[PDB]
């Protein structure tokens, strides 16, 4: 006996990321680690799993075991 | 007998960011780890799992067992 | 009997995030830590789990099990 | 017999941040640990799990067992 | 014959957070720490669990079992 | 029997948070700890749990047993 | 047989919280301590659990047992 | 019983992004490690699976068993 | 008795990803690591598998066993 | 019993990305890594296996057993 | 008793992607590695087997058993 | 006077313009002008009557892009003397 | 005097322009004049009845698009002297 | 007199221009006028009527986009002497 | 006199511009007028009557996005001399 | 005099510039004028009468971005000599 | 004279500018103007009646976004002579 | 006469403006004029009538944002001579 | 004469500027002008007549947002000569 | 003659400025004029009745934030001669 | 002469200004004009009724920001000659 | 002679300025004008009758914001000749 006249529904979403960069100077120099320096947009509605990583950025990861 | 007539729903949901950077000047340097100077959106709705990072920006993890 | 004529329902949202810098100078020298300058928005409805990060920015995990 | 007409609901949401930086010197050296120096906005409904962190920002975590 | 007309609710919001820095400098050094300059806002509904901790910012923890 | 019309709610909120630095001298040198020098706002509804820290700013913990 | 016309409630909340720093200096060294200079506005309804801090603004725990 | 009439559903979705860079300089000099500075959208609906990453942006991973 | 007349569905899905490069410099060295500089959308519906990267961009991954 | 009369459906679809680059500079100078420049759209609806990359952009994969 | 009239269907669909460069200098130099420049658009329905990588774009592979 | 040069290089780009005036670029942008887009309807009966004497009448799903320049535009006219 | 030069390059262009002036691009571009996309309708029963006696009717899902220059542009137009 | 070099380099580019005037760019834009977008409708009985008489009548779902220079623009005109 | 010059480089960039004027940029940016959007409607029984005589009736769900120079524009207009 | 010098580096940008006027930029920008959205209804039984006789009438949901020059906007106009 | 240099370096940027005038940004923003949004509605019975002569009436959710210059702007017009 | 410098560095970054006028900055703002938000209604019976002679009249739920130069701006305008 | 420099420096930046005139910044602000928001109505009979003989009515629920410049501005204007 | 210099550092800065205007900041700012907000009402019969004979009657919940230059501004104007 | 100098420092920061004017900041302000906020009211029975004869009436909940130069401002006006 | 100088420092800040201004600044101010705030009316039985002639009536909850330059603000005006 249900309807859905018209509705709307969002789960997970990532909408309107706006980003401007103007004249910007920028200098990197790295060794063996993680620099993030841009635009990162993530939308997920379900993640399942043991020791499971759902969304990184900038991540550096050395585990013994 | 559940009637949805124009309704909305946001369940987990990243909306609307804006970002303007002019004439910023920026230098790094990075040994083994995690720089972040950027944007990032993340947007979920379930995340299920024993020991697991849902959602991780800068981060470093050296474990021993 | 229910009925949702119109009604709106936000859960685990973020919205409307603004961000300006304008000449500005950073510097950043880093070794094997998690050092964050940016944004970061993080929308989430269900997290579940035992010993789970849910949502992590400038991390630094360094454990002996 | 429940009835929405133009109902709203807000649960868990982080709405309207807004940040300005001008001009602003900044300088960071880092070693081992968090440094944060930007925006984060997190906003979670249901965070369920016996030793979990919900959000950490500028988190530094060395324990043993 | 609950009747829901126009109603609004807030439970667990952030909501308006401005923040401007003009001209300002600033310097940090930091071994092994937590250093946070910047804004950080968060927004929880529920967080149930033994040992857990619902929002950290600025955090050393070291634990000995 | 019970009607909402136009009624409002707000329960564990932050609302309307300013913050203007200018020209501000800053100067952190730290070893191992946790020094926080900006904005926080944390707003909750329900936090359930033994031995667990519903807001922490500014922490260091460092327990035996 | 309750009615709620235009009704307000706030339980937990925090409101209208203005700072402003002008040319401000301000020196911090920190060793193994809490050193909180900023402004932490936390709003929270309902924590239960014994033995959990609530809100913890500079805080050290070093205990034994 | 179900019906859908003009009904809408977005699961898993990234929507809008949009991003300029104008006459910004970029120096990057990298060894073995991950640098990002571009565009990054994901939407995924379901992730399932012990262990796995299911979303990496600037990702360094060495692990030892 | 189901009916879907003019409904719509999205279930990992990107739309709409725009961006504007006007003389920007861009210097990139790199020596046995992952520099990710351009515009990458990725849209998945289900991921399921032990251990397995779902979605990586700027990843390096040097496993022992 | 079902009917779909003008129904739409989008299931792990990418859509709608333009990019323009007008007179940018552009230098790499790459030794045993990948370098991404480009634009990568990736739409995928299922992908299952144990230990499998489902979309990898500026992957290096170096392992030991 | 189903019926399809009129009805769209996609999964695992690239639809609309737009590039245009303009006067663009690029300069790579490459030794023993992978660098993408250009448009690359994927689009899968199925992709199953362990260990198999479904879509990979500036892939270094080198992996000892 | 414009000038470029580039010297003792390996890969050397020597670029130089005296005058430019770039253009217009559409570059995935979307324009709609006078469009019906989605409309769902579910009705057990439907009835739709029109008498008309005389006049002008316009009725249902209708979408118009009119340009007019030295004349009446309209979408339902009737005049009399 | 416009002047580009590459010299002692193993990979040189030498590119010089005097006077340039780039013209349109539509790369993906779209455009919708006048258009109906998408109507569904279920319906267990249909009528429609039109009576017209010395005018203009239009009915159904009609999209239009028209330009005129010196004349009167409509879609239903009924005139009597 | 605008002068760019590079000399001694192993990845050089050396650009230069006198005078630049850039364009428009639409990249990724949408724009609607006079635009119908999700109307939906769930009815058992539907009725409709219309009775004119030298008039004009626009009903029904309608979306136009009307441009006139020297005329007079309308949607429904009815005009006696 | 605008002068750029890179000297022994590994990666050297020169650019120098005497004069510039950069455009308009839309990226990703929307707009809308006279549209109509999301109208959800349930109703057991609709009735809709138009008896109309000598005059301009405009019913049902319009959009219009109208543009007039030197006329008069209007949406449903009667005139009588 | 704009100079700009890069030496002994490994990786040095030198950009110089005379005269700049940056332009507009839209990103991600919106816009809406006369804008009709989310008009939901719930009606047991719904019934609409219009009677007109020598004037003009409007009804329903109508959204109207209307621009004129020379001459009198209006939305629903009636006049009598 | 503006002057900029960078020496014995290993990331080296050297910019110089003579003047400058930046334009307007516009990133996220949003402007309505006459919108109608969200008009939610439950009603057992609905009954609407319009009886007009000579005048003009406008009913129902409408929104205008009306912009003249040299001419008289409105939503419902009757004049006489 | 502005000099930057920078010199025996390991990231070097060298700066020099002459003369600079920012521009306005519009990120994340918000802007409304005219509009109608959030309108409910609960009713068991409604009965709305219009009896309208030789005037102006409008109802129901309207948003207007109108703008004029050189003549009379009004919503409903009844005039005689 | 503005000099800025450093020397010896493992991350230095040099800046200079000899003029400076900020512009305008909207972060996150909001503006409403003439806006209706929230107006919650439970009713169990609700009845509006309107009797209007050579006036001006304007009921319901409006918003408006009008700016004139040299011509008199109105809600309801009723004139008789 | 500004002058500022960083010597013999590992993280240096060196600024410099002549002359200095800062402009507006709007951040997280909030502005109405004109709105109503938050009308609640329960009544169990409700009766409106409006009897005008040329006249301006305005009457409902509304919002105006109206500005005018040379002009005569109202709500509700009535005026005879 | 304004001079700023650091020396032999690991984190050195050397700003000097000649001549400064901040502007204005508005972090988190609110405004108010013409504000109605909060109107709750709970009747059995309700009744209104105007009987207007060549007058200018304005009743229910009304919020007006009203802005005047050169001309007679007001909310309800009545002249006769 | 504005002079500032650390030496031998491990975290130093040398900071120099000649003249400064400061502005104005609103951090979480608060301003009403003409503003009306919760109205709370708990009635049985309702009634409002007005009965106008000629004259200006301002009734209901109405809140003013008021500007005027060269012309006579009121609320209710009357006048005759």
């Amino acid at each position: 006996g249900v309807l859905y006249v018209g509705s709307k529904t969002k789960e997970g979403v990532v909408h309107g990321v706006a980003t401007v960069a103007e004249k910007t100077k920028e200098q990197v120099t790295n060794v063996g680690g993680a620099v993030v320096t841009g635009v990162t947009a993530v939308a997920q509605k379900t993640v399942e799993g043991a020791g499971s990583i759902a969304a990184a950025t900038g991540f550096v990861k050395k585990d013994q075991l």
